[PDB]
C-alpha cells in the first residue's frame, strides 16, 4: 500500500582525511580512526560529506571482527546520524557493510533506514548507498 | 561448515519492578522507564534476570514510535549486553521485537546475535529468545 522512501545508489565516495591507529592487518581492540569523506551522486555531481569515527570492540571465536562507527552526513538535500556495526574482515574484503540511520533534517526527517559502503581498492574512494523510508 | 551458539527459546519473563513516564497510549520523545525481570526456561526453571531501561526517541511519517533499549542479562550460564530499537507499536501490537546483543561472560563469550521478545498479554510476563552465534 503507503511507501515513502530517499535512496541514493552508485554513490563515489572518496576520502579527504583520515586518521587512526587501527592494525590493519591484525586490529586490536580500542583501536580508532576517524574520518571525512565527500559523497559523490551515480552523476558525480556533489551529494554532501560525512564526518564520523569507528573502533575496534570485539572479536568473535570464528574469527569477525567487530568494529562500531558512528556518523553524521550532511547532504544536499537533508542531514542523517549513522551508527552501528560491522565485521572489518568483511570491510577488508570488499563486502558490503553498513547500519542503521535516522532523518534529523529535510527529506530525511521523519525516516529512518540504512547506510551502506564497500571498499572497491585500497586507499581508492568507496561505493556507498543510502535508503530511508517512512 | 562451521556453526557455534547458544539459543534460549520459549523463555516467560515476569516484570518483577518497572518504572516509567512513558504515555502508552501516547508516547512523547524523551519518556522513559527502567524495568527488572527475571527468566524461566522452556522448563520454567530460572536463566536469570534483565536490568534494562528504554526511551522513546522519535516518530517516522508513517507512525512508527522508535524507543532504544538497553539492558544487561545476567543468566546461570553467563552475561549479555543488548541494546538497539524497537517500534513501540509493535511492542503495543504484541509483534516479536527486539536488537544486537554480545556475550560478555560464560558460554556467550565470544559469541553475539540477538535478544528478543513480544507482549502476549498486557501486564502478564513475555515471551522471550536469547539467540548468539560465533
Amino acid at each position: 500500500g503507503s511507501h515513502m522512501s530517499v535512496v541514493h545508489e552508485g554513490i563515489w565516495e572518496p576520502q579527504i582525511r583520515n586518521e587512526q591507529n587501527v592494525n590493519v592487518a591484525d586490529p586490536q581492540v580500542g583501536q580508532i580512526g576517524s574520518y571525512y569523506d565527500e559523497l559523490y551522486d551515480s552523476s558525480r555531481e556533489l551529494l554532501g560529506i560525512t564526518i564520523g569515527r569507528y573502533e575496534i570492540r570485539y572479536k568473535k571465536v570464528g574469527g569477525a571482527v567487530l568494529t562500531y562507527y558512528s556518523e553524521d552526513l550532511f547532504l544536499r538535500d537533508g542531514i542523517i546520524h549513522a551508527e552501528g556495526w560491522a565485521d572489518f574482515n568483511d570491510v577488508k574484503n570488499g563486502v558490503w557493510v553498513g547500519y542503521p540511520a535516522v532523518g534529523l533534517d529535510g527529506v530525511y526527517r521523519g525516516l529512518d533506514g540504512r547506510r551502506e559502503w564497500r571498499v572497491i581498492e585500497p586507499d581508492q574512494p568507496v561505493e556507498a548507498r543510502i535508503s530511508l523510508h517512512g
